């Protein structure tokens, strides 16, 4: 039976391992954030802060008291709740028929969207800032994308003065829902990938006419994941199952100026 | 010591069988519907809804559709919930002292009276129909009870007329405490009992001067049960053990001509 | 699967024993000739004619001709079909379920019914004779019952009719359901039951205001039985699975002043 | 021989295996919603309904009655027939010649345009609904597709009002063959992959001048197997062998107006 009573593990491993691969690829397929910034890796859930700068360096009958000029944050949890009928369950096992794992997706999917909104941008209350509201960005004037070459353009344009402070290298574009669907002139997307090698993408969180492009590099931007988008269990209720989608990341920007919101 | 945490199992292997036993002979003792029902198997916990009907049965140049055209109903569960104390827990076992399971006994009775109230008398907004007040049923005017025989004319009355459509076999009466307790003429009873080879049942669930003959059968009617009565383990609160009486049953009536009220 | 294709066992032996055992279940249930009658034995299904009578036994330059006085009869065979959905026995097998056999109830109820039939009242066409349709039987005028002792006085009657002519015996009565339903004064079925001692029983294929008084024995009158009640099967048809439900016999009297109607 | 009587197998183990993989060939060269669909695993042939819903979940001297709050469907069959010649399978054998499987091919092409024409419209006799006719989706109105770039802008329009109610994701676009044969100004139909990351494909059952958009999704919409497309033997005729190809499937909509109808 195993349902008589409150459980260690109510699932399976290869019902676990079902769990944890349709979560993980709900988030690769609706997370555009890793596809442009560098992960400096799975830290482990047992970090909370890191730093979000970058180690620069610095007796008379008197020790010396030094502390590290770097600053710290720490790290957010984006988690997002879901249930399962014990009954549900129980008829996955003894009929040995596939377990429906659609409220895990559908939290995933609302997880990897809260993570690109903050991603993109910040919060404002709690000290995170994103890629669209960091200080000393460079902001370009956008120009009419409905004639021929607009936003081609207007790439070029950010592209020279990202350029003009010594951050070249491949680019990324992220461009708004608005924005993207006012390439219909043809392969005038493939004209903007020549310029952006990382790739030219498209971010519903995006708002309005705006876009941003990116000077990719672990020197610049770094997505430092503490946990990877993971399901947990958080105890039996009433006999139900209640399960979390969680992951922990922040986004830590230490050139501020390789950035170019349009 | 066992209780300086989250518990799989505060009980012993023989405390468990000790609940089960006393749940199972609690259910035996005051159900009344078990004795006049056939049981279609316990089908298991992971079987959710059932066929209501019986499967009667039944190309150019385009397949065909094929969609079963027998009704299914979902198996309705009932339950209560009962408290244990952790230290009453701790004296059982330390102290090698007997568990006090009244609890469980209660819940158990309040389960079954609830599943008997199911079986003889629907819902009427879950959809679920009783024997009282199913569709189709034949019934007979009641006769005075307080002269001697006026309830074996009336069975005999409903005996016959449930003989008109092709139902005869053992018949199985189940009559209202306030019938039942006209019957102090004698051994009146068993002159019904002769009547009725199934038997003669007085069930508390009945309300008013009312009562019911069945011709039993598994054609004719049948008592689904997914899972028996059993306890089972809801998780520690705060030190304490909550555990629940639980029954999934549903009652199958495929022959509403085979039912007779008075 | 073992689905895809037809097959020689569309069930496995447990479901076939548990098919085979409510089947016979519901024929000792649903049959009350075979409590006063003596089986000749499972005779088998390859014996088609039996002797309707008893071997009584029995040269000059000529052989002589020897040809056997007894009457033989053919054993008839009663049936009857139902079927059972592919999904239904994928169900039971895979999600370990049990089997609903409702249908091989009713179609065991159903033939059991008719064999009562034929073994009350012959078919007079056929050429088969019955306990109530008997050249020889002996019939007494039937008297008041409602009156106190009427069936008794009746009973004695014909016990004592019965007796003139060297038939005493245990004796079994059996009575229609009209006739039962008159002996409401008290345990006057009792002292019935202490005159017949194999015993008096209620058959509903007896017609109007009669009853039937055997006196039992082998030389008096047997149930020649080919082969018992069960279920075979008849080939899948369109993915679906038809049964029969088929027994073979025969009532042979041989002493038919042996037999008192009311 | 192997003719001469009644067969469980009248093909080889490789025979079977043939007949079996061009049945699932065909289906996946004529099949245009599992493309855009996700599956509900392979159930199994004993499961027979489904629930339609997700589950939510959710005394005093009285046992509560829980009975689950989702709505479930019986899952239909789409069948089709067709016959071998006991000639031709010795033929195959003996001369040891491949066997001709066009009638297979045929019946699973059927099997397969009746799936897709159940899965993008219902019945309205038997429950059953589809993308084009389920109630809450969002319906745009249609532009002039004649003028370059109108299909774009009708897409773009479908997928903004598709957006407006939380549904983003990889976007995926069915259009009828009058809608794709408008498509000849040149690459237009890569412009709108651009925005369709799911695909853009063309549907024979679509009606009209009509297409749809959905937000693709195990949470939105899924494609419960309870057995995937395989042919069964029926068993022999007259010496003939006929054979059926078959698959169990329903379509889940659980969220309405994640479909945009054009």
């Amino acid at each position: 039976p195993d349902f008589l009573g409150h459980a260690e593990n109510p699932l399976r491993e290869e019902e676990w391992a079902r769990l944890n691969e349709t979560v993980i690829q709900v988030a690769r397929r609706s997370l555009v954030g890793r596809r442009i910034l560098d992960i400096y890796g799975p830290l482990g859930a047992g970090v909370q802060t890191v730093p979000y700068d970058e180690f620069q360096g610095v007796e008379q009958e008197t020790a010396m008291v030094f502390t590290d000029a770097r600053k710290f944050k720490t790290i957010p949890i984006i988690y997002k709740d879901f249930l399962l009928h014990w009954r549900d369950i129980e008829a996955a096992r003894t009929h040995n028929m596939p377990l429906d794992v659609s409220a895990a997706a559908g939290a995933a999917a609302l997880c990897a969207q809260q993570e690109d909104e903050l991603i993109f941008y910040g919060d404002a209350r709690l000290g995170y800032e994103g890629l669209m509201t960091a200080n000393g960005r460079l902001t370009v004037p956008l120009g009419d994308w409905t004639s021929p070459g607009g936003g081609f353009q207007a790439i070029v344009e950010a592209t020279r003065k990202l350029n003009e402070q010594g951050h070249f290298g491949p680019y990324a574009v992220v461009l708004s829902p608005r924005l993207y669907s006012q390439l219909h002139r043809g392969g005038e997307i493939e004209t903007i990938r020549q310029l952006a090698s990382d790739g030219v993408y498209q971010s519903n969180r995006l708002r309005g006419e705006s876009g941003v492009v990116v000077s990719t590099g672990r020197e610049n931007m770094d997505l430092a994941v503490s946990m990877d988008m993971v399901a947990a269990y958080l105890g039996a209720s009433r006999m139900n199952h209640p399960f979390r989608v969680l992951e922990a990341l922040l986004l830590r920007i230490k050139h501020p100026d390789a950035i170019c919101t349009l």
